[PDB]
DNA sequence: CGTCCAGTCTAC
DNA sequence: TAGACCTGGACGG
């Protein structure tokens, strides 16, 4: 997932585990190369917030809980394929890296994070990764700020297609979204994104690097395979028939309508 | 069958 | 940076 991924997968935490309450520990697949969870808890609520393309998961034990325990945070990052799912106990999918279980009166299910490929993370802190800036979707002044008053930087010499992946500056933006974003504006991919925001010291580029992820958000779907048709319809570029597409200099695609711009592989 | 396609993260 | 890290779906002999 970018950002619209993590923040409706928070949403859909929230939503399916408002009422629920969890017990015991936080089961780790034998595959995953993830830290150990060292969380057990007679009785445990879980929470989400997301910022950017991270999500926090607040394991906070009830009033008496045993053993006497401190609320846990930790952080994932989903790579390409993770995802949170709730499923009965006993039929948790293939891939299935990490569980939390519900305790009993009720149906005995389970939270899990599910990651096909592996390339998900998570940490036992609760902070943020430090370097990534502000998200794109609920810290939206703060992040375009963040821009304008670092263009001398070193990442703003790369074209704009490459600077809109920097998670130092665009905290949420993945690849659909860089594609979807210049379409709007009919940018050039590799015109020199200190060129492209010097240009603005009418919605602008970075206004879109807010609105766009946000209508993904609303839009709902992804998981949170049939509201994946109404995101599908939703691409006005990436992907799209009779569009150009490149490489960046990382071998990424980017699609663009017309002219690709002057620093073009 | 077979090949190619879909965000970090860390060590060269 | 450039390569590694993984699985499954899509498309082509």
């Amino acid at each position: 997932g970018q950002g619209p991924e993590l923040h409706l997968a928070s949403q859909f935490v929230n939503e399916a585990c408002r009422a629920l309450v969890f017990g015991g520990c936080v089961e780790k697949s034998s595959v995953s190369r993830n830290p150990e969870v060292p969380f057990e808890s007679s009785a445990y609520r879980i929470s989400a917030s997301a910022r950017g393309k991270e999500l926090r998961l607040i394991l906070s034990p009830l009033p008496g809980a045993q053993p006497q325990q401190e609320p846990l945070a930790l952080v994932f990052r989903f790579g390409m394929s993770g995802s949170f799912q709730l499923v009965p106990r006993e039929e948790l999918p293939r891939h299935a890296h990490l569980r939390f279980y519900t305790a009993p009166p009720g149906p005995r299910l389970a939270l899990c994070f599910v990651d096909i490929r592996r390339f998900g993370r998570w940490d036992l802190g609760g902070k943020w990764q430090p370097g990534r800036g502000p998200c794109v979707l609920q810290e939206y002044q703060q992040f375009r700020e963040n821009v304008l008053r670092n263009l001398a930087d070193k990442a703003f010499d790369r074209p704009i297609c490459e600077a809109l992946l920097d998670q130092r500056f665009f905290n949420g933006i993945g690849n659909y979204l860089r594609a979807e974003i210049l379409y709007r504006l009919k940018i050039p991919p590799f015109e020199k994104a200190r060129s492209v925001l010097e240009a603005l010291q009418n919605p602008d580029l970075l206004e879109l690097c807010h609105s766009v992820p946000k209508e993904v958000v609303q839009l709902g779907g992804k998981g949170y395979e049939e509201d994946f048709a109404a995101f599908r319809a939703w691409l006005r570029c990436y992907g799209m028939p009779g569009m150009s597409s490149l490489q960046d200099r990382h071998g990424r695609t980017i699609w663009f309508q017309g002219d690709p711009g002057p620093l073009a592989p």
